[PDB]
Parts: structure tokens; C-alpha cells; sequence
């Protein structure tokens, strides 16, 4: 698809069994989840937005579906007031930026 | 321009005579800029995002220049880790996310 910016880019995600949705984040560069448990193993890490600091959980080689589009990369579990897809797993849908 | 997500989406911006940088942000409602002063009158504004939340100067119908096209809007200025250009200018360039 094309979406323009109107409104928030939101789609539709499925990872681990679980649907939700999330923001296409241009401006993210790595995914990060808050309202979703995954299983296995973990490294903890601490990212920095707006505001300051958050202590996440690091998963690797998750795989996830995004606007149909299965693909397996690194999502972040961690307080976040959006769910957020970032560069990482936009880069394997091929995701461009026009204007 | 169409630009792929391999590396940030940064473009040049001018605004009040000065040139900084600033990264395309689909998933910043808001322009938020830290390294530049604006005249006049502006509004107090709290902004939230990953890690918490900052203290912003509003100020409304800024002319400011983002890759090459002119455009006039609401330009926060606060503490930000990144300039980021958010979807209120934008939908001005009438830029899309392509996949
Ligand atoms: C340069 C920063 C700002 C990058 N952030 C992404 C931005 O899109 C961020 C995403 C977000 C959406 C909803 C609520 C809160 C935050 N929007 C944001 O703060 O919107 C504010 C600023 C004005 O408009 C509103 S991040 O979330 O800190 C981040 C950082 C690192 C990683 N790995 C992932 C995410």
C-alpha cells in the first residue's frame, strides 16, 4: 500500500499468536511493543525517546507478521505509550518514504 | 524525493535563517526542534513520548524550508535527542510511506 499522513500510519500486527496494532515509526529505529508477552529468552536493554529512558526486553529472530507481510526480526517489549514498528522491520517490507 | 529506511530519513531544514538537520518522523504527530531559538509570542506545551515527558515552546505559522520545499506551520522547540519533522509538515510535502 501507499498511505499518505493525514493520520497516524497505523497497521495491523500478528507475533506470537497475539493481534494488535502499531504505528509505522520512520523515526524508530528498532520496534518496540508494550501489550505483549513473548516466550524464550531475552537481553535486557535500555532505550531513550522524548522524556528520557526505558528499561526493555530485547527478543531476537521473533518472527511477525505486519500488514500481511510475514517477516522475523528484533522487537522490543517495553512500556511505550504506541506500539511502534521502526526501521528494522520496515526496511523488510521494503517501506520507502515519498515526497 | 523516495528514500528507503536503510538509514535515518534526515533532511536539511531551514527555518529563521538557520540551517540544522532533522529526521523525517511518521510516528511524531508534532515538529519538535531543540537547536534553535524562534521569535515572538509562543504558547507552554508538555510533550509525551517513549521515556516520559517535556516542557515545549509552541509557536504557530513558522515559515520553515524542509528538503528544498516551503511550508508554514507549528513548530514546537524543546529538548528532543533528534530534530524531528512530524506529520503536521509532512502532509504538506504530501509525503506517503510506500510497501
Ligand atoms: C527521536 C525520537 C523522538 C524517536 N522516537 C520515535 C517517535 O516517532 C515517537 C514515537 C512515539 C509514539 C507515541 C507515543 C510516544 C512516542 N514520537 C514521539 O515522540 O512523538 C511526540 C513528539 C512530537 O510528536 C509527539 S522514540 O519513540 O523515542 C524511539 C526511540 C528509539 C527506538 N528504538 C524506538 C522509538
Amino acid at each position: 500500500p501507499q498511505i499518505t499522513l493525514w493520520k497516524r500510519p497505523i497497521v495491523t500486527i500478528k507475533i506470537g499468536g497475539q493481534l494488535r496494532e502499531a504505528l509505522l515509526d520512520t523515526g524508530a529505529d528498532d520496534t518496540v511493543l508494550e501489550d505483549i508477552d513473548l516466550p524464550g529468552r531475552w537481553k535486557p536493554k535500555l532505550i531513550g525517546g522524548i522524556g528520557g529512558f526505558v528499561k526493555v526486553r530485547q527478543y531476537e529472530q521473533v518472527p511477525i507478521e505486519i500488514a500481511g507481510h510475514k517477516v522475523v526480526g528484533t522487537v522490543l517489549i517495553g512500556p511505550t505509550p504506541s506500539n511502534i514498528i521502526g526501521r528494522n522491520l520496515m526496511t523488510q517490507l521494503g517501506a520507502t518514504l515519498n515526497f
